[PDB]
């Protein structure tokens, strides 16, 4: 039932944000030792678990860019596109709230200790706990290209890993492999834009940080062009290219 | 036979405490370099091995919260609930003793070198080798919510990973995936309460540290409200919610 | 179709260079925390994904040394040897360009900040982002022996992991295991020559760095004997030994 | 054929020493960043590959303690016990020589730079590249207990992971899981005695270091009681206990 699938998409998306935002909070306000690889593998494995939990019900999109691409290139029912997307964004938002609630005290003590004013340009770093912001050395267009390229890779490899007509079927290994895929993308490209690749994963938590005291910088990242636009459209404009490229360059040759 | 299952639960629970408490001892008194992720993945993989060793005999609960939840939502024989729980706690206690016995000299030389009085409030850090204690910035109720939420997630995902009617069956991959699940929980939430999620895993070693010279602080953690209560009830009150949530939100939609 | 296989070899080789060169760029110009193991596992998993993507089409050589060895010991069609090799080198070259394009600004700001003249002997370190260079303490012949030994091991274990007549078939696990194989080679021998083991993986990006401003040092590494020769021939002269050794010492005993 | 099995045991044992001793050399003389977990996982995965390579031919013992235990509790042909053990020790010795040959220059430059006299008590640290030595805070008997306990665990879990009558068969996952088992043992107990658990893995390289200039300390570790005895007998006296415990406590209940 659609209602059951929307619930799964809500829970699955919330689950990966819980693990994801959770580990970044540990790094930022709990002093945990996490390198780029550790942060990336935790996000990836977190995603794998979310897939294992919801694949049997909704098919585990847990990503608006993936839903839209599967609609355009996988015959996914267009009537379920918006219901899935609203569920994904709602789950991400709620999970972000839950993580903030559990780490609550550490956020305030860190801001107090380091004299950080939440909502200021300097608080964007802590806001990074919830969503993505661009590397200091790159601009809007450059950040957009990054998200576009990595999401295309994400979509393309998701199709390849789940395409049973491509080599030996992965079976139950598929979700795990998708998690490791996210891990290598995060390790190789993460320093540039925080490998968002998912509109729900970014906007939901951004809206929460906005409500929790970070204000407008949660959306702009302290940049002239409001940054939230990149994690919103770059992934969509990227998953479509990825899906297209797979069928034309790999599938059409299987 | 029940006697055979209690032996397996004793060994399995002891095995994961051996690996778990062992790596934390290495970190604390042997100067090993371990970040939050490393500590978490070792605990998780340690649990996976314990499952591989005992699943075929007892079903590998190795956790009182899991036993009680499987009794309430999986038709697990109620007559085996207490026998399993006593075996789990006894195994955890013994393994803790074994690890202390192997690292014995390093404990005393570390305390001597750093002028630490075992049993004092400052020795709670070393006591952390055996069991869990709350992050300095959070209190009793906050720590209780953490354990409740993560154990619910643990139970829920354990059911999802072992539910063959949910997507493609994991088969022999299940235990490993459960280990990785524990790893991501430990990495994302571990800095808050040491992701106990298991009454036997915490109480058994706490009782040992109590007997080995840490005294009352082993139970209180140096807090007004005796901390041991959290790792004792939070997990139980959490595994039940998790089990419930799975059947109602995911299973009922498969 | 051969055209379809050359496209897959181009994409697959480009994919592993993207992830590989990407993570090294993060380490060198983005300040990411990556140890030898992290760098090695990312390269390995990156290779695994490239295999999953192309195995079903071309068989996933993604390495000139592997193509030549499979031709000499696996009846691989000799008419496809050169088409595969040109595709592999072209894909590696293009991916290197793409990674440089995404990290563009970080390269210049790093060189500016650390007063590094691109093209100078001191810029060889940054050039290391794209390809391999020898450890300061070893010379040409020593570096050649390293690449020869590790590629022989690579080829031999690739055959063993994919040989269904050897123990229990790995099935869909094969690519992942090959990735982990590369990871352990990189961790144990990587500090010596950057575990190139693949002519396309090294020459393509070297030619790019040459064109992007590093000049002649991209090829020589600042050594009397032009270093590029080692990653070019050592792997070939090594994959053949490895393939030979497998059939004679292991296969002939199955 | 026995000759073919002895060759596989020689190669397999040599392979894991190559990866193992290789990564420790990187850490000690090549300045690579490796924590206890990284070193442990590399050794483990290295062992997994050695198993994948030789399991189909010899059954992949690659360890005298395992051969002897399988003879006493698995009906392994006693006529092949000594031939296997000589092959294991010879392979370990040769691999150690090969690793030293590839890292040759780094050893001398490190000793020169840090004014270390090879053969002196202070050179035992570098000798640690090849084999195991006890933690400064523990003595002979304590080190013996460690090796005994961990090898018993090793043997017992190897039997459990390969016992198809125990839960869902692992199939091709078995070797990998055994590698991860070694990884968690190394992470939790490695700081105490270098988790030798294998007479061939320790004696062979010790004999090499002895011949390569470390002299008598290679065998004694600079201790009154010659240390080499522990990695020699502790594992044997431990694998037997482990094998026994498995059949009596787990197998007899399947
Ligand atoms: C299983 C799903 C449970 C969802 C619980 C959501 C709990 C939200 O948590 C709450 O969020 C508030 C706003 O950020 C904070 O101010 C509170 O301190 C916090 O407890
Ligand atoms: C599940 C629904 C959660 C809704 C968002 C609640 C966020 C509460 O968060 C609070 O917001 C206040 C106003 O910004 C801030 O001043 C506080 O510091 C912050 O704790
Ligand atoms: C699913 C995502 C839909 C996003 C629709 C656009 C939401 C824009 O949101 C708006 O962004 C501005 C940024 O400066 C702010 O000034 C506004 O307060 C904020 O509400
Ligand atoms: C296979 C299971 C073996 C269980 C052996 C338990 C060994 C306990 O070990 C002992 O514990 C004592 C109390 O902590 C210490 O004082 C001793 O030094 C130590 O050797
Ligand atoms: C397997 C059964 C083990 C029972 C617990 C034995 C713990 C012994 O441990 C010892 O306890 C003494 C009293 O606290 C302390 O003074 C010592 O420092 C400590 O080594
Ligand atoms: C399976 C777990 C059952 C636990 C039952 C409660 C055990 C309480 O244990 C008690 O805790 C107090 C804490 O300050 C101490 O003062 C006591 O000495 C100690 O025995
Ligand atoms: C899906 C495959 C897309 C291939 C795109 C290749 C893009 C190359 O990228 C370009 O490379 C130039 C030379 O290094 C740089 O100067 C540019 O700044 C960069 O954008
Ligand atoms: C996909 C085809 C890419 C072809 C290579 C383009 C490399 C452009 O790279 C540019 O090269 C210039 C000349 O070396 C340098 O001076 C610049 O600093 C560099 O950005
Ligand atoms: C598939 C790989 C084929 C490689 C063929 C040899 C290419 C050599 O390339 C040459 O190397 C010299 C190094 O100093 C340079 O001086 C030249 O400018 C460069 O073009
Ligand atoms: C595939 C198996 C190849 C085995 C090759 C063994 C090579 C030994 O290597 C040699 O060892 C000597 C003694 O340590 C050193 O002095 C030499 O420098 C080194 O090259
Ligand atoms: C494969 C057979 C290898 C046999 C062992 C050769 C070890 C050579 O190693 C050499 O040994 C000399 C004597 O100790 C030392 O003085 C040198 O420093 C050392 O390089
Ligand atoms: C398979 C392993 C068999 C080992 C048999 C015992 C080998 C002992 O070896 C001996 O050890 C002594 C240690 O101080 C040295 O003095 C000798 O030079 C050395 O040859």
């Amino acid at each position: 039932t659609l209602k059951g699938q929307c619930i799964a998409e809500f829970l699955g998306t919330g689950l990966l944000i819980f693990f994801g935002v959770g580990c970044v909070a540990a790094l930022k306000v709990a002093g945990a030792s996490f390198g780029q690889w550790e942060i990336s593998v935790i996000w990836g494995l977190g995603v794998a678990m979310a897939i294992y939990l919801t694949a049997g019900v909704s098919g585990a999109h847990l990503n608006p860019a993936v839903t839209i691409a599967l609609w355009l290139f996988a015959c996914f029912d267009k009537r379920k596109v918006i219901p899935f997307i609203v569920s994904q964004v709602a789950g991400a938002f709620c999970a972000a709230a839950l993580v903030y609630g559990l780490y609550y005290n550490l956020f305030f003590d860190f801001e107090q200790t380091h004299h950080i004013v939440r909502g200021s340009v300097e608080s964007v770093d802590l806001a990074g706990t919830f969503s993505t912001y661009p590397n200091p050395h790159i601009n809007f267009v450059q950040a957009f290209a990054v998200e576009m390229v990595i999401t295309a890779i994400l979509m393309g490899l998701i199709l390849a890993l789940t395409d049973d007509g491509n080599g030996v079927p992965r079976g139950p290994l598929a979700p795990l492999l998708i998690g490791l895929l996210i891990a290598v993308i995060g390790a190789s490209m993460g320093p540039l834009t925080g490998f968002a690749m998912n509109p729900a994963r970014d906007f939901g938590p951004k809206v929460f940080a906005w409500l929790a005291g970070w204000g407008n910088v949660a959306f702009t990242g302290g940049r002239d062009i409001p940054y939230f636009l990149v994690p919103l459209f770059g992934p969509i404009v990227g998953a479509i290219v990825g899906a297209f490229a797979y069928r034309k360059l790999i599938g059409r040759h299987l």
